[PDB]
Order: structure tokens, then sequence, then C-alpha cells
């Protein structure tokens, strides 16, 4: 089975998927993220932040807390499974993580932490 996902965020505050599916034979999977708009990374920032559903509003308000320099998350917030960078326009971001970390059943979320972001770019993952 495919290991990997591409994704799109653009200048419009919206992905090009709401739901990413990993299959369980899958050791490692890959999220390749890019923002093919034109506005930069301080104003249209876009990142791919992954986390159990329960988990999800604490990452997003600790994030927004934690503002650019930070890349919009809290310092060694130990609910992120995994992440990319914030990406500005004409960027691109991939982020590999063990397969390991995730259990069938159980819920997760991936979703957008800079400031308004998940409001609508955010999304389900599922271990299938
Ligand atoms: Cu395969
Ligand atoms: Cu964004």
């Amino acid at each position: 089975a495919e290991c990997s996902v591409d994704i799109q965020g653009n200048d419009q505050m919206q992905f090009n998927t709401n739901a990413i599916t990993v299959d369980k034979s899958c050791k490692q999977f890959t999220v390749n993220l890019s923002h093919p708009g034109n506005l930069p990374k301080n104003v249209m920032g876009h990142n791919w932040v992954l986390s159990t559903a329960a988990d999800m509003q604490g990452v997003v308000t600790d994030g927004m807390a934690s503002g650019l320099d930070k890349d919009y998350l809290k310092p060694d917030d130990s609910r992120v499974i995994a992440h990319t960078k914030l990406i500005g326009s004409g960027e691109k971001d991939s982020v590999t993580f063990d397969v390991s970390k995730l259990k069938e059943g159980e819920q997760y979320m991936f979703f957008d932490t800079f400031p308004g972001h998940s409001a609508l770019i955010k999304g389900t993952l599922t271990l299938k």
C-alpha cells in the first residue's frame, strides 16, 4: 500500500484533503505539504500537525499563544504526534513518522495551528 500523501494549503485558507487513511502495513508514513499561494508564512502560514482528537483544541490554543517564531506550536508539546514546519508561499516541507505511534481504533486529527486556520483546515487521520 502507499505510505505517503501530498497536501497543499493555499492563500484562501484551505487544505485539499480533510481525511487521511494510513494503511496499517506501513512502517513509516509521509506527508508532503506545499503552499501554492503568493502570501508569506507570517500572513498565510500553514503547517500539518497531528494529535489525538482529544488533544487538538489544546495544541491549537497553546500554539496560537506561542507565536510565529515558535511556528505556532508550544515548545516541547508532547501531544504533537508528528508535524511539518510552518511554510509560506512557494515552499514545501515533508514529515515522515513512525506508524508505531498510531493504534487501530484510536481517533486522530490533523490540523494547521496558524491563528484562525484550524476553523477550516483540519481533518481526520485513521489507521486501517
Ligand atoms: Cu505498501
Ligand atoms: Cu494555515
